[PDB]
């Protein structure tokens, strides 16, 4: 009859989504209180590149184009699908929206702020599922680059994907999810952000027959954003084939996209292959205690790397895809 009703999200609608099915009821009651219903026609702009990222979208039905336009006018375009989160990385990093999001067909879902996202990823089972969805979001448009070493070895170069162990297994640089991302804030949230972040921690992985044989990464300095520390690891049997030499090149291409101007490196003074790699870039060595040496080099500009132009363009394409387009 004349009874009062809720105006917000309904648990019944949220619970219909596969990601929440079976979750504790109280978790959904809290979430329902935190998000708002969204219904969009086709061809409608939901989010605009460069704007404040005040919300994320969770898509219940329909799909959208996600288009990042570079200052060079080059458009880098992904697709957001039902069950997918959109806009959440810029939301969590409090940075301008990375891409314009336009529906390709009628769309429905929910919107929410940073607190709603936190509430959502705290629900048991949900954070892990959403990370799998974030993985799928990347893997849908980012493909590995086949490369061949001078000895003929056939490998693939790809960014780490969300959930991959190479994200969290690094022994060379002192840093973690909580230390790197604390400035932006909750374990579940920090984990999620660390797994989906290509801006402050960028990791390349090299595989042989789908098995990782090497990785390299840079970690952005908290005090000077134009500087990152670098690290490399190549499986023993694969060493001395030029992979490390290749990776510092790949890492430089990604750093340029990420606005990293300079790399810091530390190692033992006797690590000959690693010193040699840095020597090629004009390293000036400073001595520290306990057999350690350090250096700082400029990230080589375009044309400066010994990699072919075609190789550089392929790596640049992927780096832009993972940094710029997809969150
Ligand atoms: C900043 C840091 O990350 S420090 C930590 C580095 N990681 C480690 O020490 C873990 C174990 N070692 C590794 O993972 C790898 O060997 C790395 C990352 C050090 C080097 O990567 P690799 O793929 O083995 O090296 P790569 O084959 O590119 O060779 C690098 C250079 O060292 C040279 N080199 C390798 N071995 C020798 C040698 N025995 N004598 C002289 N020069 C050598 C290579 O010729 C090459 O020089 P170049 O520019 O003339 O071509
Ligand atoms: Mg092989």
């Amino acid at each position: 009859d004349g009874i009062a009703e809720l105006t917000g999200a309904r648990v019944e609608d949220l619970a219909g989504m596969d990601v929440f099915q079976g979750c504790p009821a109280e978790g959904l009651v809290s979430l329902a209180a935190s998000v708002q219903p969204l219904r969009a026609a086709a061809g409608q702009v939901l989010l605009r590149q460069g704007e404040p990222a005040v919300s994320f979208l969770l898509i219940s039905s329909g799909s959208a184009e996600v288009s990042h336009v570079g200052d060079d006018g080059v458009a880098i375009i992904a697709r957001a699908l039902p069950g997918m989160i959109v806009g959440e990385i810029a939301l969590l990093r409090d940075s301008p929206r990375s891409a314009t999001v336009t529906t390709i067909e009628p769309l429905t879902g929910w919107t929410g702020g940073r607190g709603a996202f936190a509430t959502m990823v705290h629900i048991p089972g949900v954070g892990e599922r959403l990370l799998r969805t974030a993985r799928q979001r990347l893997a849908a448009f980012v493909s590995p680059i086949p490369v061949r070493l001078a000895d003929g070895t056939q490998l693939m170069l790809r960014p780490v994907l969300p959930g991959d162990r190479e994200r969290t297994v690094h022994g060379h640089i002192q840093f973690s999810g909580e230390t790197l991302y604390r400035r932006f804030m909750s374990p579940a949230l920090m984990h999620y952000l660390s797994e989906v972040d290509y801006v402050d921690h960028f990791v390349w992985v090299v595989t042989d027959g789908s098995d990782p044989v090497a990785d390299a990464r840079f970690v952005r300095d908290e005090t000077d954003p134009t500087v990152a520390e670098i690290a490399f690891t190549v499986a023993d049997a694969y060493q001395g084939r030029g992979i490390g030499s290749f990776l510092i090149g790949a890492l430089s291409v990604a750093a340029r996209v990420d606005g990293v101007e300079r790399f810091a490196a530390r190692m033992l003074s006797d690590n000959v292959p690693m010193r040699t790699i840095m020597d090629r870039y004009g390293a000036v060595w400073q001595r520290e205690d306990v057999g350690v040496i350090t250096t700082m080099i400029d990230v080589p500009g375009p044309g400066e790397l010994s990699l072919g132009r075609e190789m550089v363009d392929q790596i640049n394409r992927v780096a832009r895809q993972v940094i710029e387009a997809v969150g």
